[PDB]
C-alpha cells in the first residue's frame, strides 16, 4: 500500500508566492546576506512528492502487541468530555483557513448563524454516514530556512487538511482526548506536559539515574509517510479505551475511516490530485495519534534490541531515548537491532543513530542541552539550538508582514540562550520602540497552538518559565559560543559586541518610559551593563495564567489558545 497515489494534477498555490527576502531587506540591520535566505513554494512540491512516496512493509510482533495492551490499559483510566460547538469555535485560531460553504474563521469565532448551521450538520453527518471519504486540500506549505553549505535547498512540506466545518467537529469529539490521553498512557515520556525548563531537568535527570548512560535520538524519514492504515486504526483502539459519550465514540470511529486512515487530495484549484493512504498533516489527532505511534513502535523496539533501562522521551516524530549502556560495542549492535525492529515496524530512520555519551552532544527537537552559570556562579542547565533557522525566519519577518511571529515563540523558548538574548530580544525590541508597536499583542506558536501575547510581558513569561536565571546566565559553553559565532559569519549577522551596544541603546530608551517597558528594560537587557542591576523576582511573576501551555502537541490541528 502506497502512503500517495497521484493523477497528475498540480499541487497548487492559492495567491502568490513569495521566495525570497524583499529586493532591500527592511532589516539588513539584522542580516546582511539575504540571498542566503529563502522560503518554500509550490514550485518544489514534486521535490517532496517523490521523497514522500512510497510502500509501506509491515511487521508487527510479540513485543509490539504486549506494549499495545499496556499503553490501552493506561487510557482505559481516561474519561474524555465532548465539546460543546461554542468551545470548540474558541478554539479556532482567527486566521484558520476559510470554509467552501461561505463562511470563515471569524464567522466560526463569532458563532454566525452559517456557520453553526454547517458545523452540526457536518457532525450530524458523521453518525449518518460511517463510510464514505472526506474531502481534503493538499498545498505546499511556505517556510523559510538558510541555504545548505553546499544551492542545497528543502522542497516544500505537503500540508493536508479537511474543510474548517470538519476542522471544528474535530475539536468537538477529540480535544479533550488529544490534550488528556498522552500524558494519562505514556506517563513521563510525553514531552509536550514540559516547559523548557522542565524537559531540559527531565533530561538531565534521567541522564545522571544511569550507572553507564548512553543515549540516541532517533530520526524516522518522513514519519507521516511511514503511518499506516493499521497504526491509525490501532491509534483508534487507544482512544475507544477512554469513557466516551455515545456520539463522540461515533464520531471518532467515522472520522477514523472517513479522514484519518486516507481520502482523496484536492489541490486549491477543485482538482483532483490524487489519494492519501497515510497521517494527514493538518488534522486535530497529528500529533497526539504521531506521539502514541511512535512510542509504541519505540517501546517495542526497545524490547526487541535488550536496550537495558530505556528512558523515552517523546514529541510527535521525535524521539530520544536514554539508557544503561552496555559497552561501546554492544551498543552500537543493540542500536542497530533497534533500528531493524523500528523498520519491520515502518518507520526506517532518516540518519542512522549513533550512541551518544555526552548528554550535550545528542539533539532532540532541533534541540540540545546545554550548560551556563548565573550571576552566583552556580552551573545553570539550558536548552538551546543552532541560530541559524530562527534568525533567518527573524529576518523574513522584519522584511515581509507575517501571522505568525516565530521571533517571539524563539524568544520564549528560548530566552535563556546567548543568541535569543543578544540579538532577537535586542533587534525586536529596537524596532518596536521605534514604531510604538510595545503593546500591541502578536500571534506566536507554542507546541503547535497559536497565542496571543503582549511583548511587554515577556519578563513576567520568562522567569515563570525559565527562571530569574534567564536574565544572569554568562559564561557559556565554548562550543554553543563557537556554534553562534559561525553562524552569525554565515548569514552576514553583525558580532555580539556590537549587538551589546544596540542593546544599551533600547534598554536605556525602556527604562526611560516606566512601568513594563520598563521591566524590559532591567530585566531583559541586564547582560549589556556592566554594572549590572540586581535583580529580585518579579511581582506579576506567579499571578499569571501559564497553565495550558505546557499540555500537549496541537501541531497541524487548527488550536487557539487564550
Amino acid at each position: 500500500s502506497m502512503s500517495y497515489t497521484w493523477t497528475g494534477a498540480l499541487i497548487t498555490p492559492c495567491a502568490a508566492e513569495e521566495s525570497k527576502l524583499p529586493i532591500n531587506p527592511l532589516s539588513n540591520s539584522l542580516l546582511r546576506h539575504h540571498n542566503m535566505v529563502y522560503a518554500t513554494t509550490s514550485r518544489s512540491a514534486s521535490l517532496r512528492q517523490k521523497k514522500v512516496t512510497f510502500d509501506r512493509l509491515q511487521v508487527l510482533d510479540d513485543h509490539y502487541r504486549d506494549v499495545l495492551k499496556e499503553m490501552k490499559a493506561k487510557a482505559s483510566t481516561v474519561k474524555a468530555k465532548l465539546l460543546s460547538i461554542e468551545e470548540a469555535c474558541k478554539l479556532t485560531p482567527p486566521h484558520s483557513a476559510k470554509s467552501k460553504f461561505g463562511y470563515g474563521a471569524k464567522d466560526v469565532r463569532n458563532l454566525s448563524s452559517r456557520a453553526v448551521n454547517h458545523i452540526r450538520s457536518v457532525w450530524e453527518d458523521l453518525l449518518e454516514d460511517t463510510e464514505t471519504p472526506i474531502d481534503t486540500t493538499i498545498m505546499a506549505k511556505s517556510e523559510v530556512f538558510c541555504v545548505q553549505p553546499e544551492g542545497g535547498r528543502k522542497p516544500a512540506r505537503l500540508i493536508v487538511f479537511p474543510d474548517l466545518g470538519v476542522r471544528v467537529c474535530e475539536k468537538m469529539a477529540l480535544y479533550d482526548v488529544v490534550s488528556t490521553l498522552p500524558q494519562a498512557v505514556m506517563g513521563s515520556s510525553y514531552g509536550f506536559q514540559y516547559s523548557p525548563k522542565q524537559r531540559v531537568e527531565f533530561l538531565v535527570n534521567t541522564w545522571k539515574s544511569k550507572k553507564c548512560p548512553m543515549g540516541f535520538s532517533y530520526d524516522t524519514r518522513c514519519f507521516d509517510s511511514t503511518v499506516t492504515e493499521s497504526d491509525i486504526r490501532v491509534e483508534e483502539s487507544i482512544y475507544q479505551c477512554c469513557d466516551l459519550a455515545p456520539e463522540a465514540r461515533q464520531a471518532i470511529r467515522s472520522l477514523t475511516e472517513r479522514l484519518y486512515i486516507g481520502g482523496p487530495l484536492t489541490n486549491s484549484k477543485g482538482q483532483n490530485c490524487g489519494y492519501r493512504r497515510c497521517r494527514a498533516s493538518g488534522v486535530l489527532t497529528t500529533s497526539c495519534g504521531n506521539t502514541l505511534t511512535c512510542y509504541l513502535k519505540a517501546t517495542a523496539a526497545c524490547r526487541a534490541a535488550k536496550l537495558q533501562d530505556c528512558t523515552m522521551l517523546v514529541n510527535g516524530d521525535d524521539l530520544v531515548v536514554i539508557c544503561e549502556s552496555a559497552g561501546t560495542q554492544e551498543d552500537a549492535a543493540a542500536l542497530r537491532a533497534f533500528t531493524e525492529a523500528m523498520t519491520r515496524y515502518s518507520a526506517p530512520p532518516g540518519d542512522p543513530p549513533q550512541p551518544e555519551y555526552d548528554l550535550e552532544l545528542i539533539t532532540s527537537c532541533s534541540s540540545n542541552v546545554s550548560v551556563a552559570h548565573d550571576a552566583s556562579g552556580k552551573r545553570v542547565y539550558y536548552l538551546t539550538r543552532d541560530p541559524t533557522t530562527p534568525l533567518a525566519r527573524a529576518a523574513w519577518e522584519t522584511a515581509r508582514h507575517t501571522p505568525i511571529n516565530s521571533w517571539l515563540g524563539n524568544i520564549i523558548m528560548y530566552a535563556p540562550t546567548l543568541w535569543a538574548r543578544m540579538i532577537l530580544m535586542t533587534h525586536f525590541f529596537s524596532i518596536l520602540l521605534a514604531q510604538e508597536q510595545l503593546e500591541k499583542a502578536l500571534d506566536c506558536q507554542i507546541y503547535g497552538a497559536c497565542y496571543s501575547i503582549e511583548p511587554l510581558d515577556l519578563p513576567q513569561i520568562i522567569e515563570r518559565l525559565h527562571g530569574l536565571s534567564a536574565f544572569t546566565l554568562h559564561s557559556y559553553s565554548p562550543g554553543e559560543i563557537n556554534r553562534v559565532a559561525s553562524c552569525l559569519r554565515k548569514l552576514g549577522v553583525p558580532p555580539l559586541r556590537t549587538w551589546r551596544h544596540r542593546a544599551r541603546s533600547v534598554r536605556a530608551k525602556l527604562l526611560s518610559q516606566g512601568g513594563r517597558a520598563a521591566t524590559c528594560g532591567r530585566y531583559l537587557f541586564n547582560w549589556a551593563v556592566r554594572t549590572k542591576l540586581k535583580l529580585t523576582p518579579i511581582p506579576a511573576a506567579s499571578q499569571l495564567d501559564l497553565s495550558g501551555w505546557f499540555v500537549a502537541g496541537y501541531s497541524g490541528g487548527d488550536i487557539y489558545h487564550s
